[PDB]
């Protein structure tokens, strides 16, 4: 019933632009949509987070997150490993690099979703989620090598998935952070299950 | 150690803006991120809430309660947990309560709110409450439900079961162009996962 008619590119940047959409509603009337999207999208979706589950015998599971300053927030965030797909690359390789890189960790893909929208009344912003387990024990995440790409300034922040929302409340309360939306909804449903 | 330096204007329309953000990495060196900011927020904690919505009746599986919206800057139809803007002096449960009843029909009773979370922290500012509520599907009042969309709203209430989340959002996607939210993603994922 609904659709697109026409975008106007209002201002373009170079990794971000914002455009106004014009669209059709549900009643046959046009309607106008002040829209962001990135200028780097060409396969998949824009970008992989990764949910990276630690596991070491004899230890409670964890999850693997990363903290980050973020010029649009003005501050630091607690966010899943994460970053854009290259020209060329798979979700999954996307996923076992950008993990490598910020975290150092060498993990395994368990599951993989498909595009999934990150703010969709704001932008067109598409991830992958991508399930990975990493062998704690495994002599290759002993001591974990973080490759920072130019520019990235990445801290490791791995806490128990039991306890988990217990956890970024706490960090919340002492760090003045801001837990991400989608590390937040994970926390809560394992709260909530059963 | 990071601070932003400036915030320089690059092009506002009338509910969402772009900046050129200067600040400063750890190694002391000035740099530049390219952010997109809304309009709209003024004292709020958060710009929007996000509601997750437990549908709970007695010899019923629980649900969580999602909408399904066309999307403008998707160009598609996408299905999320009810949510709207935080409207000036409101608090995030009384958004969360209102949105809720306005998209589904249905009157829930707050359960918990997280703090303010983002949303695309690499790309926004933009933040939300997460507000978990209760839905005493058993209440006359919530029987036969009628949204009250706003000019402009056009929404779909697809009610899944808790215990099923993942695989029934797996089975929606297979059957039309659709895109999951990744916060709905996240927390169907977590059900898995528990
Ligand atoms: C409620 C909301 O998000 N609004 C109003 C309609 C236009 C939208 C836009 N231009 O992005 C903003
Ligand atoms: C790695 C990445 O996505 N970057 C490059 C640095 C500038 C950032 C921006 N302009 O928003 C985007
Ligand atoms: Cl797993
Ligand atoms: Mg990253
Ligand atoms: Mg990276
Ligand atoms: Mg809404
Ligand atoms: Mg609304």
């Amino acid at each position: 019933k609904q659709y697109i008619i026409s975008e106007e590119l209002i201002s373009e940047g170079k990794w971000v632009k914002l455009e106004k959409t014009t669209y059709m509603d549900p009643t046959g009337k046009t309607r106008t949509w002040e829209s962001v999207k990135r200028t780097t999208r060409k396969q998949t979706a824009d970008g992989v987070a990764v949910i990276p589950v630690l596991q070491r015998t004899l230890h409670y599971e964890c999850i693997v997150l990363v903290k980050q300053f973020r010029p649009p927030m003005g501050g630091y965030c607690i966010e899943f490993p994460a970053g854009l797909i290259d020209d060329g690359e798979t979700p999954e390789a996307a996923a076992l690099r950008e993990l490598e890189e910020e975290t150092g960790y060498k993990g395994d893909i368990a599951e993989c979703s498909p595009a999934v929208c990150m703010d969709p009344g704001l932008s067109n912003c598409t991830i992958h989620i991508v399930t990975v387990t990493i062998n704690g024990d495994d002599a290759e995440n002993a001591r974990p090598k973080p490759k920072p790409g130019d520019g990235e300034f990445v801290e490791v922040i791995s806490l128990p998935k039991n306890d988990l929302l217990q956890r970024l409340d706490a960090l919340v309360a002492e760090e003045h952070l801001t837990v991400d939306a989608r590390v937040y909804s994970y926390a809560l449903a394992l709260k909530h299950a059963n």
